[PDB]
DNA sequence: TGTGGCACTGGCCGTCGTTT
DNA sequence: AAACGACGGCCAGTGCCAC
């Protein structure tokens, strides 16, 4: 006796699948070993098809291919608010795969009300290949059984009957449930009356009988409520399990059905052979390129037309027509095409130049002709010159891509490779034939234009965007568990931020746990939190919804549908329900398209220099070595920088102090943890004050050098690495690629094969096997944190760029750099204490002024409205649209009956005037208090207005601002801070002087009185925390030093800044005092005996301080032997000296 | 470590519901 | 049938995945 599951759902039924991938397919496997089948029916979907394909079949499991549809009471299109149907449907040929793909397809683009829904129409369109089976409760059939009309459930038979012929089978499922009785027995009447064949499935949702809880609290992060609610999402028994075919009997007894729903199991799974294209098979689909051209032909003519425009000096006419007669400007390009590659290996055998440039085109177009890839390049150098023509930003290159002079002669790169040590072999490697990929970077703005350009030219039917997903990232798993568990926000917070991010992304539960001792103890002081924290990891191994990819495109060469299925996100875009690695595993052309930010600001950079100067930055022109730029990284100024704003890296650029643009690019390389490190090390060899020697390979040094000289010993560069073990070992350069993969993976043993073999050539060449062992782990160290240069390089280039634009431009690149990250408002923040410390007035924004961004009134940089906070995009646009076709706002009142509260609501308004943009109507607090009258007022005038009455009669105009005292300090700027992310204009602080009288200077005064003091100080500042190395912050500046809206004194060592000790608020307003005089720098020698008697003889024992205001820093002497009484302050400030009584420094 | 993207949720308001 | 209350989405806010 034995069982196969037809009726299974996994982890992508996404809303109440709970059976993992794996751990499934082994329960199958190791429940029944002979001949294992699976089917995979996920709720109205396809998303796990090819995966499951593929992991079933590396286990010997044979899968099938199945989805449970959910089919519509009539037609598809309805939005009737009868409703959905379930219906089992099996795939047992690759038609009927491909027919699933529709099906699937179609439910999601034409049939998606609450869920993906088909049709009897289209299924019965769709039906050749598929096995169909009655169904669940939740079915059509059972459903019409259980409302005791038999009538339509025998009609309803007919039509399937009608639709699938033989391949129509009655699905009998049993669990405890008391509607299964009726339903069964008069599904089996129907099943010996038309001759159908009934199968048994059990409906699984979990892996086994243990895992019903576990999927019962699944159903409950959906739901989101309570385990005791009570209507929280529940299953009707915990039966819905991958079962034995012993308990199966268990529910369908031998006496009563026999053994035909069992063997009919095995049967249908043995008559289903679905194959996929994976692996062994998988075929390249290359979509067809438009062009008497051959793709080889055209891709040929596009490189040679290129590279005249690409080297003027060295690749001209006469250069051409040279090599022609050695055998207009595009006739001998055209010409050029057709030479044959048995012509040209006949002239070879007969300093970049002339001659070089063309063997290096002529042999990478060799290369990817032979591979078969010029229509690959055709096809993305198309997209990418359209993007030009058409106002789009292209960046200079991603990733291996600019190594190719092809690529940057055809204009897909846009940096020079030969002028920087970029490889073509580091791209595609011409020994081994694996599709390149080519990213490739786009202005965020217009990104979706290129999208949407490709998309028309290769067909709606063919393009769409790779699908991504999600997995349940441990953090974000934690705060979902516990916000169901009654748990407060911030609390949860401060458990989700004890968790390791050890690579962009968090570390699991499992560990987090060994690798934070505290993450071992929250579990033991509450009962609430050890629950919370085990389901956490219990469902960590999850998945959010389906999106497009941020950057994910697919150009097909055929229909989509044919192979992978669809959806269509919130935005409309088309979108794959495979992921990347699924789509690519299926060999389909996939592309990135990247919004990158930095693109879209140095637009608006260029736009705003032109009307503010009249100056064209053309950035593709730029010198490469201007000093002023150089020297802003060099004094850190890396504020709105690309690539380099980290607070460690800004550190490490002024360390550096770069001079060349190779400098960024080295730095940004090697910054990482990891080459973090290497560092120091480079730095003190760039100084001149180290030597950089080789003696520990003295045999390979002349292969070393050459390599590593460009940067000081070194290995930075995973191209490094493929050079030094292509030469030393005489590896080809393609292998040194394979090698460096190998150190990465680090495959157990399988690095000794490479060992013996790289020792082998390395002799061969020179080294003589003891340098080599031991050279070789120098590049297993190295390889860790190893670079590609190509994509370094191209990208060091935005960085130079936005540093430059910073370096000479100054307000407009601000104002740029403002309006780019307008919708941060941490960098808002950031942006706006950056140019405030760098010599101009910044204001708040103001409804009658200011534009959508930053913007330059006369001489003065005014916020947008954008930067309000609770202010949509919608309302900013309508605001500014308003005031330009009536004119400035010229009150309160005139500003909300021209805006109805349809479109600035109240919470809206409230930020705007926390924001200041309507300070131009007087205080503050009466504005906010104002508003609610007004509003009614306002909504009172239409009413009249609606109503006839002309303008007199219609408006008894709006009343005074309604009265209230203006706000203080601190909750105004608490206000703005609210409104803006950031303070504009102080100064809280600025309220009470007691706490500037006790701290020892201005965050801003630090470099200027430490310097002169003794060797590396200690001294106490105070200011505000803005980190989860956290920072600290005056109304002077912001500093590193080792939550949130937070005050603090700190006592720290300074060389950088290292705390030692901390403390706190209504504590720090409780401590005092001790008597302050302040002296300037003009004093005589007859006063410090002046001020030295006065104090002299008012004896006690308060500490005596003085602030000596010096040419250069402030100074802080606390006196000596004196110690006065008090009284002193009076008679002190009776001369002219100025005088303070401050909490006693000691103390703390 | 931006940038590009996204869907999911949570904070805040009108409709629908149920109770009276 | 009218006034008082929960669910609705709303729209907005707020992190995690391949480049
Ligand atoms: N962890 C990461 N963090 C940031 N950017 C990344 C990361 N991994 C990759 N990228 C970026 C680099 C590229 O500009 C783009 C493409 O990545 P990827 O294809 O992995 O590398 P690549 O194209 O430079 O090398 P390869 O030849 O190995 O594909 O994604
Ligand atoms: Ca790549």
């Amino acid at each position: 006796l034995k069982f196969a599951h037809l009726h299974q759902h996994t982890q992508f039924s996404l809303l109440n699948g709970a059976a993992k991938l794996q751990d499934l397919l082994k329960w199958v496997k190791e429940t029944t070993p002979e001949d294992p089948a699976l089917a995979m029916t996920d709720h109205g979907n396809l998303f796990g098809a090819v995966e499951f394909y593929k992991k079933a079949t590396a286990m010997g499991v044979k899968p099938i291919i199945g989805y449970e549809a959910y089919v519509a009471a009539e037609s598809r299109f309805d939005r009737k608010r009868g409703g959905y149907f379930h219906l089992t449907l099996l795939a047992k040929d690759f038609t009927g795969y491909q027919n699933l793909v529709r099906l699937a397809s179609r439910a999601y683009l034409e049939g998606f009300y609450e869920k993906p829904r088909i049709d009897r129409e289209i299924l019965r369109e769709h039906a050749q290949g598929l096995i169909a089976l009655s169904g669940c409760l939740g079915a059509e059939i059972p459903q019409f059984i259980l409302q005791d009309r038999l009538d339509l459930a025998e009609a309803r038979l007919n039509e399937d009957l009608s639709i699938f012929g033989d391949r129509f089978f009655i699905e009998i499922q049993n669990h405890g449930l008391p509607e299964q009785k009726k339903v069964n027995q008069v599904l089996k009447e129907f099943a010996r009356k038309y001759g159908l064949g009934m199968v048994a499935t059990n409906n699984g949702h979990y892996v086994r009988k243990e895992d019903a809880r576990a999927h019962e609290v699944l159903l409950a992060i959906q739901s989101k409520t309570t385990l005791d609610d009570p209507e929280r999402w529940r299953f009707p028994c915990d039966e819905f399990y991958v079962k034995t075919p012993e308990e199966m009997r268990a529910m369908l007894p031998e006496a009563e059905w026999g053994d035909e729903p069992f063997d009919n199991t095995v049967e249908i799974a043995r008559m289903c052979d679905v194959d996929l294209p994976i692996g062994d098979k998988m075929v390249y689909r290359i979509p067809r390129f438009p062009l008497g051209r051959t793709e080889a032909q055209y891709l040929r003519e596009l490189t040679f037309l290129g590279l005249l425009r690409r080297y003027p000096d060295r690749i001209t006419e006469a250069f051409y027509r040279e090599v022609l007669r050695l055998l207009d400007e595009r006739a001998l390009a055209e010409a050029l095409a057709r030479v044959e590659e048995k012509a040209w290996e006949e002239l070879r055998k007969r300093e970049w130049t002339a001659e070089a440039i063309l063997h290096r085109a002529l042999y990478e177009l060799s290369v990817i002709e032979r591979m078969g890839f010029p229509g690959y390049f055709l096809i993305v150098q198309d997209y990418i010159n359209w993007a030009r023509g058409h106002g789009v930003s292209v960046g200079p290159g991603r990733g291996s891509a600019a190594g190719s002079l092809v690529a940057y002669a055809v204009g897909i790169t846009n940096i020079d490779p030969l002028r920087f040590g970029l490889l073509f072999e580091r791209f595609l490697n011409p020994e081994r034939v694996s599709m390149p990929d080519i990213d490739t970077d786009f202005s965020d703005r217009e990104r979706d234009r290129v999208i949407q350009y490709v998309r028309e030219r290769y067909g709606e039917d063919k393009v769409a965007q790779i699908g991504t997903f999600g997995s349940l990232a441990s953090k974000a798993a934690l705060k979902d568990v516990a916000r169901v568990y009654g748990i407060p926000h911030k609390k949860a917070e401060e458990l989700a931020k004890l968790i390791p991010v050890q690579f962009g992304k968090p570390k699991p539960l499992q560990e987090a746990f060994e690798a934070e001792p505290e993450l071992r103890a929250e579990m033991e002081k509450d009962e609430r939190i050890r629950q919370v924290i085990e389901v956490a990891m219990r469902l960590e191994g999850l998945n959010r919804h389906a999106s497009v990819h941020a950057a994910g495109v697919v150009i097909a060469a055929e229909p989509l549908t044919d192979l992978v299925p669809l959806m269509r996100d919130q935005e409309g875009r088309p979108v794959t329900q495979y992921d990347m690695g699924a789509v690519e595993a299926l060999g389909l052309l996939k592309m990135d398209f990247l919004g990158l930010r930095t693109l879209t600001f140095l637009d608006e950079a260029r736009r705003i220099v032109k009307e503010s100067k009249g100056v064209e930055l053309d950035y593709d022109r730029l010198p490469l070595d201007d000093p002023k730029t150089f020297e802003l990284l060099s004094r850190g100024e890396t504020k709105g920088v690309f690539q380099l704003e980290s607070g460690g890296m800004t550190a490490t650029v002024r360390g550096l102090k770069p001079r060349r643009l190779e400098d960024i690019i080295a730095l940004v390389s090697l910054y990482r943890p990891g080459p973090m490190e290497h560092i120091p090390t480079y730095i003190r060899r760039h100084h001149g004050q180290e030597p950089v020697s080789y003696a520990e390979f003295p045999h390979a040094e002349k292969y070393l050098r050459p390599i590593l000289d460009e940067t000081y010993g070194i290995p930075v560069y995973q191209e490094q690495i493929m050079q030094i073990a292509s030469q030393v070992a005489g590896y080809s350069l393609g292998e040194a690629d394979l090698l460096r993969r190998a150190m990465g993976k680090k495959r157990v043993e399988e690095m000794q094969k490479h060992r013996e073999r790289f020792v082998r050539g390395a002799k061969e060449r020179g080294v003589p096997e003891e340098e080599a062992n031991r050279l070789f782990d120098m590049l297993e160290a190295f390889a860790n944190y190893g670079f590609n240069k190509s994509h370094a390089a191209a990208y060091s280039l935005l960085s130079y760029q936005t540093a430059y634009v910073k370096a000479h431009y100054p307000v407009e690149f601000m104002a740029a750099l403002l309006s780019v990250e307008r919708h941060d408002s941490d960098k808002v923040a950031e942006y706006i204490r950056d140019a405030r410390a760098l010599g101009i007035p910044v204001l708040p924004p103001d409804v009658n002024r200011s534009g959508f961004d930053f913007k330059v009134v006369g001489e003065e940089i005014l916020f947008g409205l954008s930067a309000v906070k609770n202010v949509g995009e919608m309302a900013a646009r309508a605001i500014l649209e308003e005031r330009e076709r009536g004119g400035p706002f010229k009150s309160l009142g005139d500003f909300l009956k021209r805006l109805p509260e349809q479109v600035v609501n109240k919470r809206a308004l409230e930020s705007l005037v926390k924001a200041g943009a309507l300070d131009a109507f007087g205080d503050r607090a009466r504005l906010l208090a104002s508003l609610e009258p007004l509003l009614r007022w306002a909504a009172e005038t239409r009413e009249r207005g609606r109503s006839g009455l002309v303008g007199l009669f219609a408006e008894v105009e709006e009343p005074p601002l309604v009265e209230a005292s203006p706000l203080d300090e601190i909750t105004m700027l608490r206000y703005e801070k609210e409104a803006l992310g950031i303070y504009v204009s102080g100064h809280p602080v600025l309220r009470y002087p007691g706490l500037r009288e006790v701290a020892s200077c201005t965050i801003e005064e630090l470099s200027e009185f430490v310097r002169e003091l003794p060797g590396k100080p200690k001294v106490l500042l105070s200011g505000m925390v803005e980190e989860v190395r956290f920072t600290l912050s005056d109304e002077t500046g912001a500093l590193e030093v080792v939550k949130e809206d937070i005050p603090l004194l700190v006592l720290a060592e300074v060389e950088r800044v290292l705390a030692q000790a901390v403390w706190t608020l209504e504590e720090v307003l409780e401590a005092p005092k001790a008597l302050e005089v302040e002296v300037d720098h003009a004093l005589l020698d007859e006063k410090g005996a002046r001020l030295k008697s006065l104090l002299d003889e008012h004896p006690g024992s308060l500490p005596v301080y003085l602030r000596v205001l010096g040419p250069f820093g402030e100074a802080l002497f606390a006196l000596r032997e004196v110690r006065v009484g008090e009284e002193a302050l009076g008679l002190l400030e009776a001369e002219g000296y100025r005088a303070y009584l401050v909490p006693d420094r000691e103390v703390f």
